[PDB]
């Protein structure tokens, strides 16, 4: 009993579904933060400062390491925004390579519905690429630095299990999921951008065009929580939903997200939700896979009753496979061959009649124009 990357296994947690964040360790001498997992930015910050949703923070006055770039930097996510100052330092993760790099770090001096009260974590991990970092693409993102300054193969790969999960750095762990892993190409090296080339609700095609799946992009990010899908495709998606699920009427701000529904403990009725597959352009010309999640991923727990908000929602930047994807598979992101894979992840939520699941390959035509430009 063991593993290569066995100790990077169960490296990280997350407290109620506030995402998932691995333990970092900057400075000199050692100050260890917990760090929000984020492939949906590129900038690596803490804060730095006390804050009331905080239990620690960064102290650059105590780290004899610590160098400053004398800038500030500001950063806004499509929720919440913080304002700091950058500079270097020490940076490893115990639970993760063993190696220690000097990277670029923002330190959090103010912020505006950041944080989140009780969800453990004190700083966020940027993992996507340079295009995308602030204030420009000069600053070098964490994964590029680890890359640079060490043997570390340039691949990371993850699985978050819902209701913490694995971060595999430079590597792939085969006990973290089942079958097989198909892959993806990563169109665009700025977000983890990926193509979408038909979706199914229960084995239904949505028959929309897929240019409209990926109107603007679609993007893989641990950061965010929902599916979030561009609004014609979210009305087309919840209307067959809600057709799929008939037997059993719910409100209209159910779907919207705005109500929650509760069932007595352990009787959701799973069974009445359709499972959601999106087909995926593939490694070779013409063909794709499809992965398939459950009501499981993205009707999502909320602190004797059992309460469930809808996690798929509207956006007008194109599509967000946040959480609610990523929690049904281990998910790689091989940087180094610009393709993404997924697999069925071995923690995934289901039940005895439903599993989620990754399967290929499909034959897709045109699958080159449902990209935009
Ligand atoms: C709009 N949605 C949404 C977006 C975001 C959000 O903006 N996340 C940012 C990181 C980010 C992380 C943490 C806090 C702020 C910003 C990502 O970099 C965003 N990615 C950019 C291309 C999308 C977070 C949550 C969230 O609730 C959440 C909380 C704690 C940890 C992880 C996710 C929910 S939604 C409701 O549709 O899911």
């Amino acid at each position: 009993r063991r593993g290569s990357f066995v100790e990077m296994v169960d490296n990280l947690r997350g407290k109620s579904g506030q995402g998932y964040y691995v333990e970092m360790t900057v400075g000199s001498p050692p100050q260890t933060l917990n760090i929000l997992v984020d492939t949906g930015s590129s900038n690596f910050a803490v804060g730095a400062a006390p804050h009331p949703f905080l239990h620690r923070y960064y102290q650059r006055q105590l780290s004899s390491t610590y160098r400053d770039l004398r800038k500030g930097v500001y950063v806004p996510y499509t929720q919440g925004a913080w304002a700091g100052e950058l500079g270097t330092d020490l940076v490893s993760i115990p639970h993760g390579p063993n190696v220690t790099v000097r990277a670029n770090i923002a330190a959090i001096t103010e912020s505006d519905k950041f944080f989140i009260n009780g969800s453990n974590w004190e700083g966020i991990l940027g993992l996507a690429y340079a295009e995308i970092a602030r204030p420009d693409d000069s600053l070098e993102p964490f994964f590029d630095s680890l890359v640079k300054q060490t043997h570390v193969p340039n691949l990371f790969s993850l699985q978050l299990c819902g209701a913490g999960g694995s971060m595999i750095i430079g590597g792939i762990d085969h006990s973290l999921y089942t079958g097989s892993l198909w892959y993806t190409p990563i169109r665009r090296e700025w977000y983890y951008e990926v193509i979408i080339v038909r979706v199914e609700i229960n084995g239904q095609d949505l028959k929309m065009d897929c240019k409209e799946y990926n109107y603007d992009k679609s993007i893989v990010d641990s950061g965010t929580t929902n599916l979030r899908l561009p609004k014609k495709v979210f009305e087309a998606a919840v209307k067959s939903i809600k057709a799929a699920s008939s037997t059993e009427k719910f409100p209209d701000g159910f779907w919207l997200g705005e109500q929650l529904v509760c069932w007595q403990a352990g009787t959701t009725p799973w069974n009445i939700f359709p499972v959601i597959s999106l087909y995926l352009m593939g490694e070779v010309t013409n063909q794709s896979f499809r992965i398939t999640i459950l009501p499981q991923q993205y009707l999502r727990p909320v602190e004797q009753d059992d309460c469930y908000k809808f996690a798929i929602s509207q956006s007008s930047t194109g599509t967000v496979m946040g959480a609610v994807i990523m929690e049904g598979f281990y998910v790689v992101f091989d940087r180094a061959r610009k393709r993404i894979g997924f697999a069925v992840s071995a923690c995934h939520v289901h039940d005895e009649f439903r599993t989620a699941a990754v399967e290929g390959p499909f034959v897709t035509l045109d699958m080159e124009d449902c990209g935009y430009n």
